[PDB]
């Protein structure tokens, strides 16, 4: 079956809890594999210790820049960037997991979890999973965002990995 991965998140050094995500490897195997390996850190790099650097209430929580920690960086397990696999899955509502990018075919490691339906991102951002458990954790993260995306608390992925 599809991988189940986790993110344990702190806000200002205190645990918020765990976000569990299903990666739709059946639809986007290459995008799901990249995220799965960055969670385990099995390639010698990944999300562990990185932050949610851009959070916009009533929109989304963005993370994954483990190289520059500011939204300009990140890298995939394949190389610096990889193509848009497909746009089959849509940004249907809260809990959608999707790839951040800098235009077509620029997927790296940055991703976002939506807190609303974001239909304008369909056909532009590759959706590759959804929140199974921990939407309460996502709402907490979201509450520490702002209109500019600047976070009011330091949001850190302390631990991450694969459940199944
Ligand atoms: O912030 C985003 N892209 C900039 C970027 C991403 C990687 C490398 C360099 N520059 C980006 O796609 N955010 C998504 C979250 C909601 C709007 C779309």
């Amino acid at each position: 079956g599809n991988p189940l991965v986790y993110l344990d998140v702190d806000a200002n050094g205190k645990p918020l809890g765990r976000v569990v995500l299903e990666l739709k490897a059946d639809v986007v195997p290459k995008t799901a594999e990249n995220f799965r390996a960055l969670c385990t850190g099995e390639k010698g790099f990944g999300y562990k210790g990185s932050t949610f650097h851009r959070v916009i209430p009533s929109f989304m929580c963005q993370a994954g820049d483990f190289t520059n920690h500011n939204g300009t960086g990140g890298k995939s397990i394949y190389g610096s960037r990889f193509p848009d696999e497909n746009f089959t899955l849509k940004h249907v509502g809260p809990g959608v997991l999707s790839m951040a990018n800098a235009g077509p075919n620029t997927n790296g490691s940055q991703f976002f979890i939506c807190t609303i339906k974001t239909d304008w991102l369909d056909g532009k951002h590759v959706v590759f999973g959804h929140v199974i458990e921990g939407m309460d954790v996502v709402k907490k993260i979201e509450s520490f965002g702002s209109k500019s995306g600047r976070t009011s608390k330091k949001i850190v992925i302390t631990d991450c990995g694969q459940l199944s």
